[PDB]
C-alpha cells in the first residue's frame, strides 16, 4: 500500500474478476484493497470500463 493522494478528479476502472467499479481518483481505489482483504480491485486503466474489456 502506497498512500498519496493528489488533489484532481479522475475516474478509474479496475476489475477483480467480476464487474467493475469506478472510483474518483487511483489513490482512492489503493486504500480500498488495503485494509479490504475481502473485496480487493485490480487497476486496468483510468477510465469507465465494461466487462467486455480486456484485463491489464
Amino acid at each position: 500500500c502506497q498512500l498519496f493522494c493528489p488533489m484532481i478528479y479522475a475516474p478509474i476502472c479496475a476489475t477483480d474478476g467480476v464487474s467493475q467499479r469506478t472510483f474518483s481518483n487511483p489513490c482512492d481505489l489503493k486504500v480500498y484493497n488495503c485494509w479490504n482483504p475481502d473485496n480487493p480491485y485490480k487497476e486496468v486503466k483510468v477510465g469507465e470500463c465494461d466487462d467486455a474489456n480486456k484485463p491489464v
